[PDB]
């Protein structure tokens, strides 16, 4: 039906409050805003988590610390202090961008819609009693866990620049939860985990598919990659619902630098996903160019709406962050792409090979 737009105002000024991200849902609402795209979508409130459905996943020791420091030696085992320090209301922060995922996801197994958008959400790095990269809870994980109620087969996308090494290991020992992710892979990068000989364990082996990927890709050569591993995956795996995090962390511009996309190339593995007529769970978090990201996301809910956007940036609330040419085209860096051809056949034959043994059930 119509895209479920995950929004209210009290959620997205919970979600400026995060230090690393100061303001950017704000941004990101507030440009989608600005071009219209609101008006044609639903939009739903999102609720906030119970402490019974965060537990689905979490385990209760981790869930009572969080709630403990969010009014300690042991912060530290539980992945709280440096990359995820436990500030005053940070539990009420996680079951609040959970919740939103979550209510997301409930809409799609409702027959509400086929897509439910939540680009404050996808915290894909949380462990399921640890904290890590910005990431106090995996609300992708309880998303996936949610639709697991009505569809069998759920496929989990994330492009983001790193590897969702959480929602990975989530479902490293199940064959019913397909998870893939094409992520910047060099010794020393967050969080080194994610090499193509990654396929997971036991059961769940050969259901983890990784893409390592070098600095500098493109459009053109991204999506060669995606639809490559995405047409094989999508006939070996057969998913009912699918899972996507569009962090925007690859986009030129980013502090990061590492890939050099813009958001025709995202859009476009948007645009393949779409077509297969699926329920669709799209989520974000990744993305530090606040400007850049609000560009990307609303690029790509126009590219759900199937509308095309004036490249002017109208002017509204954060006008004056969209230099230097406030349009909603971006630019890719003029830096080298350091991807060999040899390596990405290299890699893509080898999922090539993993994938048989997936379409051997
Ligand atoms: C300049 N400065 C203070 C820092 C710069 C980079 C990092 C970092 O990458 N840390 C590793 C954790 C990265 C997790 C990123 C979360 C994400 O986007 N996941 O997709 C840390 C501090
Ligand atoms: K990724
Ligand atoms: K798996
Ligand atoms: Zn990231």
């Amino acid at each position: 039906l119509v895209p479920v737009y995950i929004y209210s105002p009290e959620y997205v000024s919970m979600c400026d409050s995060l230090a690393k991200i100061p303001k950017r849902a704000s941004m990101v609402h507030s440009l989608i805003e600005a071009y219209a795209l609101h008006k044609q979508m639903r939009i739903v409130k999102p609720k906030v988590a119970s402490m019974e459905e965060m537990a689905t996943f979490h385990t209760d020791a981790y869930l009572q610390h969080l709630q403990k420091v969010s009014q300690h030696p042991d912060s530290i085992e539980y992945g709280l202090g440096y990359d995820c320090p436990a500030t005053e209301g940070i539990f009420d922060y996680a079951a609040a961008i959970g919740g939103a995922t979550i209510t997301a996801a409930q809409c799609l197994i409702d027959g509400m819609c086929k897509v439910a958008i939540n680009w404050s959400g996808g915290w894909h790095h949380a462990k399921k009693d640890e904290a890590s990269g910005f990431c106090y809870l995996n609300d992708a994980v309880l998303g996936i866990l949610r639709l697991r109620r009505k569809f069998e087969r759920i496929l989990y996308v994330d492009l983001d620049l790193h590897h969702g090494d959480g929602v990975e290991d989530a479902f490293s020992f199940t064959s019913k939860v397909m998870t893939v992710s094409l992520h910047k892979f060099s010794p020393g990068f967050f969080p080194g985990t994610g090499d193509v000989s990654d396929v997971g364990l036991g059961k769940g082996r050969y259901y983890s598919v990784n893409v390592p990927i070098q600095d500098g890709i493109q459009d053109e050569k991204y999506y060669q990659i995606c639809e490559s591993v995405l047409k094989e995956v999508y006939q070996a795996f057969n998913p009912k619902a699918v899972v996507l995090q569009l962090g925007a962390d690859t986009i030129a511009g980013d502090p990061m630098c590492s890939f050099n996309m813009t958001p025709v190339g995202i859009g476009k593995c948007l645009k393949y996903i779409l077509q297969w007529q699926l329920a669709t769970l799209i989520l974000g978090a990744g993305g530090y160019n606040l400007a850049n990201t609000a560009r990307c996301w609303t690029y790509l809910t126009g590219v759900i709406l199937g509308k095309t956007l004036s490249s002017e940036i109208p002017d509204h609330e954060f006008f004056t962050a969209y230099g230097p040419d406030y349009v909603l085209e971006i630019t890719p860096s003029c830096r080298p792409d350091r991807n060999e051809p040899h390596r990405i056949q290299q890699i893509l034959n080898y999922i090539k090979g993993n994938l048989k043994h997936v379409v051997i059930e």
